[PDB]
């Protein structure tokens, strides 16, 4: 059971290169299934889901290779089923569905448990495909989609916003006959990025990043080279790492425009920020941060994925700051952990009241959410003494070797075992 042993305090500073976004990488790999020619998917981080998708892909008949890149040649796909064995660990597996039937005429993805008493609905994908003209076949534990010929552009109004469904529907639509409109489509940068990837393969997509995405079906998708966008959340974590340690940090391979809310929020914290087209700088000038007020909300507003981090920030800044989760609930489980570190806060309903304190104290802490989990490691950094963060596999799944990046930042950190 991997644990993070952190020795603090230490001012985090210097340079950090941001990994590709796990959440743009995933949809793009599945979308690659659409490519009739070899594709170079660049800037793909090395995470477990990447490994899982690669397997799933190989299993489909696609020649799959990786490094910084993930080389994909899909023109041999002859197995149209993501088996229970492969999709078991990965929800995103569902993304195999649309590409399969849109390009091949059929696709079957396994629904682990599915109707398993607690199963995150996958209905949007299934129903989206249906609107597109796909024949659906449902039996406990699986979903089969097929179609005689091409998919049929359709007008789809989404009742629930879904990053997931948006990728499915938008992906299948690139091959369908005619035009497809997605109302209430997810607006996330990762969607814009997946759409851009498709346009790169010859697809006709517009409105990516808005509420309405329009897709004009085309003949076939080619190949090419494509760089996955940077990890916006990863970038924010690192910005925050310096913002709370009085550090100065430069984020390499970043993408400023995906962090409007986060950047403005840091300025409020008194941070000194500069940006270029591919880099972001944050400078505290040895200064402790100022308490800020935050409202997480749907993109492009303040990203809930930045919450645990800003909370931590507030917890060590000058003043009082309230962080309010407007959409999500129960997003404060990691706070008691921070309190065990000397932090002062009151969790009230969907909000956390923060009383910035001078210095944190080492402690054995733990969290399930990668973000909250990352914040703990961050805390270990600036806290007095020894901090041991348990079950860091959570972080390993979404952060590409955070310890290495942290060490180069001046952090005293050891990956240790408790088993
Ligand atoms: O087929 C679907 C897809 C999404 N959702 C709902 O929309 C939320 C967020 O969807 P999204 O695709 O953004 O994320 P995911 O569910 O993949 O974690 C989910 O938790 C569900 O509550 C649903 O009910 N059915």
């Amino acid at each position: 059971m991997d644990k993070f042993r952190v020795q603090g305090p230490t001012r985090l500073q210097g340079e950090v290169t941001i990994s590709g976004a796990k959440n743009a990488a995933l949809p793009i790999l599945f979308a690659a299934l659409l490519a009739e020619e070899p594709v170079e998917i660049q800037n793909v981080p090395k995470l477990k889901d990447i490994d899982t998708t690669m397997k799933l892909l190989t299993q489909l008949g696609t020649k799959v290779e990786r490094x910084g890149s993930v080389w994909i040649d899909a023109s041999n796909v002859n197995n149209f089923s993501a088996p229970y064995d492969l999709v078991k660990t990965m929800r995103a597996s569902i993304w195999a569905l649309g590409p399969l039937v849109a390009r091949f005429g059929q696709g079957q993805v396994s629904l682990p448990g599915g109707c398993a008493i607690g199963a995150r609905p996958v209905d949007l994908h299934i129903f989206g495909l249906e609107k597109l003209g796909a024949e659906i076949k449902l039996e406990e534990g699986y979903v089969k989609a097929s179609v005689n010929g091409r998919l049929k552009g359709a007008h789809i109004v989404m009742d629930k916003v879904s990053v997931g469904a948006t990728v499915t529907i938008m992906s299948a639509a690139t091959l369908a006959e005619g035009t497809t409109i997605i109302e209430n489509a997810a607006r996330e940068p990762e969607i814009v990025d997946t759409a851009n990837f498709l346009v790169a393969l010859g697809a006709k997509i517009s409105g990516q990043g808005t509420d309405r995405i329009t897709i004009e079906g085309v003949e076939r998708l080619g190949g090419g080279v494509y760089r996955v966008l940077p990890d916006r959340i990863e970038t924010g974590t690192f910005l925050v790492a310096a913002a709370i340690s009085g550090g100065k940090i430069v984020c390499r391979n970043a993408q400023p425009d995906t962090l409007d809310a986060v950047l403005a929020k840091l300025r409020e914290a008194g941070a000194d920020i500069e940006t270029g087209e591919d880099w972001i700088s944050l400078d505290m000038h040895g200064k402790r941060p100022k308490a800020v007020t935050v409202r997480t909300a749907p993109h492009p507003a303040f990203p809930t994925d930045m919450q645990a981090q800003f909370t931590l920030l507030n917890l060590v800044a000058e003043g009082t700051g309230v962080i309010t989760e407007t959409i999500f609930e129960n997003r404060f489980m990691h706070v008691p952990e921070l309190i065990r570190m000397g932090a002062h806060a009151e969790i009230e309903s969907n909000t956390v009241i923060c009383h910035g304190v001078e210095k944190l104290s080492g402690a054995q802490v733990m969290a399930t959410d990668l973000r909250a989990s990352a914040s703990l490691v961050l805390a270990g950094c600036i806290a007095e003494g020894t901090t041991v963060v348990d079950r860091i596999y959570h972080i390993d799944r979404g952060y590409e070797r955070i310890e290495d990046k942290l060490r180069a930042l001046g952090a005293n950190i050891e990956r240790v075992k408790g088993e």
